[PDB]
């Protein structure tokens, strides 16, 4: 197994996947690494199994159809994995914890949102459709763009949104377009 966490790239108290060489901090994995379970398979491995069981699941889909899907166990898992792929980028730090807004010439968003809030919402099964999770994720970056205006810091929102959107298209097998 790797000697650094797959998500934050640090050493520490690491749990090792039994079916792949990745390792995780307990609360870096999503869901948090399960108490017992021998063997244990990481989210990467669990997603790869879904694909392998249903190869046709990789054919292209329309985003509108994916969004309306109910959050059954496979869709729950896919959203957890997509959230984890965002935390994998170091720039996610800016969006992880609860923000506050006090900048001359700007007003804070009406509905603040942040990664750890989405993480709790998934854990608590608060989303009934994929659409709920995707709307909160996109809200994080939209709030950031609106608040930071012409400050160059706006670009951090564009960057992490791009990581979200690429991973969304991969994980949910969105039909490729020009
Ligand atoms: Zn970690
Ligand atoms: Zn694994
Ligand atoms: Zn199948």
């Amino acid at each position: 197994n790797s000697n650094i966490c797959e998500v934050c790239n640090k050493w520490g108290r690491l749990f090792c996947c039994d079916t792949c060489p990745r390792s995780f901090h307990e609360h870096c994995h999503i869901p948090s690494v399960e108490a017992n379970k021998n063997p244990w398979s990481c989210i990467f491995c669990r997603i790869k199994t879904i694909q392998e069981r249903c190869p046709e699941s990789q054919s292209g889909h329309q985003e509108s159809e994916v969004l309306m899907r109910q959050m059954l166990p496979e869709e729950q898992l896919k959203c957890e994995f997509l959230l984890l792929k965002v935390y994998c980028d170091s720039k996610s730090c800016f969006f992880a914890s609860e923000p506050y807004y006090n900048r001359e010439g700007s007003q804070g968003p009406q509905k603040p949102m942040w990664l750890n809030k989405v993480k709790t919402s998934l854990n608590e099964q608060m989303y009934t459709r994929v659409e709920g999770f995707v709307q909160d994720m996109r809200l994080i970056f939209h709030n950031h763009k609106e608040f930071y205006r012409e400050d160059k810091f706006t670009r951090l929102g564009i960057q992490v949104q791009d990581i979200f959107e690429k991973n969304f298209r991969n994980i949910f097998a969105i039909q490729e377009t020009s």
